[PDB]
């Protein structure tokens, strides 16, 4: 097979990555959406559905059904919402994901990884 | 929001890309799976489900249900399968996708795009 397809590796890294994070986070009782929604709220501290909905990679009616599973499970509480022993869920989650990122970027320099992410961010400006 | 997440841009380029290709290929009567299954067969000329199933980003029972929609629509025929006026479907498809790739990589050098895809292929070796 040929890369006559400039997005071949975006897609393949994305699929192998999603696959690994599905089974890793099932250790920590989470799916990827659940894990993204917690992390957006974590950086914001207290977040709106509109704001989560920007970054979690989901239209607001998924986020609202996601945030409501996480309300009911004592990981988020509080319009605006905030983390609880979610703060412990995100330690658990990022410990697992840190193993995934460590394996992922092994043998790659800091500058390689930065130039890759700079180039990818130019692809996104262009698609937007 | 912070990239304390080295895959933030893989995922965002992947989501904006999938979004654009969904609506572009609906011009040409195709979804992305249909478009990938045709292209794998095209490079192979005549391909098995096992072989398509490697590259199309789908487990074999999707590919087998995908190849059967494309059998029934005169885009693939022939164990092994091959393109027809599929050969015309792939001109139509890659014309559209070439507009997507042209916009995508605008203002980026050939070497930038190659180094990005080399780095991404190291991420995949590592995840595999
Ligand atoms: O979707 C893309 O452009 C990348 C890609 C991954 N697998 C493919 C198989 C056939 C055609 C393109 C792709
Ligand atoms: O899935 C990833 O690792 C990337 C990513 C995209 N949006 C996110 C929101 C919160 C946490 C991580 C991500």
């Amino acid at each position: 097979h040929r890369e006559e397809f400039p997005f071949y590796w975006i897609v393949n890294v994305y699929a192998r990555y999603t696959q690994i994070m599905e089974i890793t986070l099932k250790k920590a009782q989470l799916d990827v959406s659940g894990f993204r929604v917690l992390m957006v709220t974590h950086q914001y501290g207290k977040a709106s559905i509109s704001q989560i909905s920007e970054y979690a990679m989901a239209k607001m009616p998924t986020v609202t059904k996601i945030v409501g599973r996480l309300r009911e499970d004592g990981l988020v509480t509080t319009e605006v919402m905030l983390t609880d022993a979610g703060r412990q869920k995100v330690e658990e989650a990022m410990a697992q994901a840190g193993k995934v990122f460590e394996k992922g970027f092994k043998g790659m320099t800091r500058n390689q990884v930065a130039k890759m992410n700079l180039s990818l961010a130019k692809v996104l400006d262009n698609l937007n």
